């Protein structure tokens, strides 16, 4: 049972934290500026580690250049660029076989259904799972609407379709946005049923309080946990707000 | 002859009702509000069981998390989003061989016939057939033509053409979409020659007794039964409604 | 050599008739209602049997739930329907391991000179040859120039280039449009080489005295017979006006 | 060293002359009436030999039903029709393991360079190379861009990037178009390096001089030879005309 | 670690030099006329070694014909023209195992982040990195965003994606373009962390002077070094000012 696998990994005190850091190739160095340190996957795993995080998210160039084995990794398998203007589309740069011998316990996949280009991703994520069940990796599915009809990503039915289809297609667990409140998230919730959900983070918010009421609401709505990337390692005091962090979600 | 274990999996009795629960993926959870239950797979294993039905359709996922061997299943391998907008297509995100492993005794694969990809669904057919045969469990083709110059998917030459179609294809068994009346549907059940014809569920109905009319005249059109999903599931006694169907089509 | 094997097989007599019945995947079953029994596959067997006709055409599907052995068989490997509108394209929905093991003696494949989509049908017939040779059935291929700068099929110049075109590729036998005459035919004729030419029967004539003259003028033109499916199943009196062919040609 | 091969095989006397005849599939039968000996390939293995030339051109189909060893054979791949109206591509129908097979001592390649496509044909051309070096068969490439910013493909540049671009993907041979003048031709000519260049033979010229004219260009050029079709082969004096060519080339 | 091998062979002395030479397929010889020597891969061979540069850039053809150990070489994989009007693409002529048996030392391939095709780039390069690491040979990317929302591909934060991207998936070393200045190209040089980052040369500048200022900023922002062609071989003079690189380099 692989899911019961990423919960030993990823949830030993029953909620979780991953620290995500595929934001190099999705969105470009930009947002590293803030602060400046953020640019240095060695400063990302001390973060990780000295929060008491469960995990980090990385592609395969950074695992290969800098794990260390430190805390335990998603090796997120395709990336794609905000360069690019086609139908959303994200193809794997990595193999399973290849993310087991680079130290992950676990792969990640993104996918955009809605996508004039939804089949492609459906095809590969096949493959990918047949090769995550064969090397014993749970299979950590980003599942992000996007393209087609879809016009609005947090409404709660496009929310709730996103973790259902995760659910459908094999994933032993997923990551899916917030809808901005807990009832609406406990359908989404409640939809993908034995597989648990991580609310992604999103871009940095205005104050830090605005987050944390989030969190709780995800928390309130029986989600796992979060996978945040910019809310934390985006600010100037990242390291004390990840520590409050821990603290809501374990402590809670 | 695969047909021939279909009928002695599927249809016991001699005919044949199948849960359909594919809906997850192909409409989305929104469904599901009205009878919440519908929404656990657990909730539809019992409820199948409990109606004394023949089967179940569950995509792969479903499948490894939630079947537990009481009551046949249809592995349906391919699978789309009405998110979607382009040409109709549906790609495998399971193999025959998988299937094997997760329990199945029958696979399933939709066709769209008129898209601009139909190409693309005949091509990965073609594999799906060649191991389903390999793997000696039966094919279940979901004929649905749809793109192209189709325009009313329900027309009398358009339902016979479906089913027309899954026979010189390879299907052991089909399931396709009721015309709305007994003359033109035992058309589409002629030239199906010795593969069997299961009646698509569809849309809720406005009552219980517009549905029960329905499955009458696809049996007087010499069908085989009915895979049915929403006109049960998402009805808040469905229980009471499947035991209904069952008294009716076995 | 797989044309002399073509021609032992399905041309003993020196001259050639094949019943062609893959009409229910290309134009769906609408023209069966005129003599419903075409519908049935049985009946095909029985009218190729009872006319001493040379082999008929199946799809793998109709092959595999209906072929007895009872007359040589040509299994057409591709099939796409008319209700598809994107530039011309047949995909492979068998492989010819698949055709051996359901009786074939041959294997047949359309290909559509000049489609979009020309590069995909000219790819996956490499395939098929090579498995052809490997496996020892004739390759009998449809050649129907169709899309890109193609305006009248049936063009004196067409036609001759559709007969080269299955020559260049690798064609045992191939199954072309008539022109209308047989002093182009004969060109057509001509630039197939050592490669037997078989007339496409295309749709009912207004009367069987039509049909023979065109027959008359193919075997005028040096052809080796003809594969012929409307014109004869499509009429009532099949059985009656199979013998007038056999008579004419043999 | 496969170049070298090439030579010793096809350019025993310094320079060589190959007689071209995959006119059929690139352009159908329709130039085959002013000579119509010129429809048979058996003429064409006979004019080649009666003339002394080096070679022949020949696509798989031809080379299964007709070659008889008795003059060098180049199988050629790939090829495309005039039909077609898309973005340029040729797909191979044949692969160098089959043309080993066949009595092949070398294999040809059409490649468009500037082609909405060039990336399907240089992915291709990648394993063709592949198989060529492991077969141990000369790989001899047409370059000839067309599509994308190319308008006039006799422009001095653009037969110099044909040229260039052939060394560069691997070929051990290869084959252009001329430009009209010796002097630009010596570049397309200088940056192939150590790679042979012979031209391509082009439309039927007015008159015989007009041809012998552009031979004696490309060879002040230094040439390795030509690869002749039509200025051959569409002459009612083929053999006597072919003797000429013969005379000047050697 | 094959950014230590790569450092080893194509850095010995802390910082390196490259002549690139892949200009015959990108480009077209036309830039070959200005000094025409440098059309003849014989020439860019000598030139490397009496300038005493770390490695020599060419594409397969040209490796196969006259590589000869010489100097260190990165076999560039994929090439494509500037004839070509689609979506930036570029796909490989030559696989890493073919790269060995023609003495390569590492193995190059041009991404185009932002293009309509990066999938497909991305997709090739996958497998193209699992090779380089099974054959232990370093991995060098072109990163050259171009397509999509890409309109200045010298702004500050087009080259920093250029740089991440390519540490991202999975380079052991990077060429990017210059961004004109010492500062923000130092931020670039940051993001692509333990992975060193040469600087692509471009067209030939104005002056040498020109040239060497932008090399200076290179250094000053942290650079490992320069992949330099036009601005060596298109010149008169290009054995004096590829020494006087080496002199401000080494």
């Amino acid at each position: 049972n692989l899911t019961e696998k990423f919960l030993r990994i990823f949830a030993r005190r029953g909620k979780s934290i991953i620290l995500a850091y595929d934001h190099g190739i999705e969105h470009g160095p930009a947002d590293f500026m803030d602060n400046p340190d953020s640019a240095d996957p060695e400063y990302i795993l001390r973060l990780a580690r000295d929060a008491g995080f469960d995990g980090v998210v990385f592609q395969r160039g950074i695992a290969e250049k800098y794990y260390d084995g430190s805390v335990p990794l998603i090796l997120k398998l395709n990336g794609k660029t905000t360069l690019y203007n086609g139908e959303p589309v994200s193809v794997a740069n990595c193999s399973v076989e290849e993310a087991v011998s680079l130290g992950a316990s676990a792969v990640g996949y993104t996918i955009y259904p809605g996508s004039g280009f939804e089949w492609k991703m459906f095809e590969e994520l096949a493959r990918i799972k047949r090769d995550a069940v064969k090397f014993d990796l749970p299979l950590v599915v980003w599942s992000y609407p996007r393209g087609g009809k879809v016009v609005n990503e947090t409404a709660p039915e496009i929310v709730a379709y996103a973790a259902r289809i995760a659910l459908e297609l094999g994933a032993d667990a997923m990551k899916i946005k917030y809808t901005g409140d807990p009832k609406t998230f406990s359908w989404a919730v409640k939809v993908a049923g034995k597989v648990p959900v991580l609310m992604s983070g999103g871009p940095k918010t205005k104050t830090e309080e605005d987050f944390l009421k989030q969190v709780e609401g995800v928390l309130e709505a029986g989600a796992l946990g979060i996978a945040v990337g910019r809310n934390v390692w985006q600010r100037r005091d990242a390291l004390k707000f990840a520590r409050a962090l821990a603290e809501l979600v374990y402590g809670g």
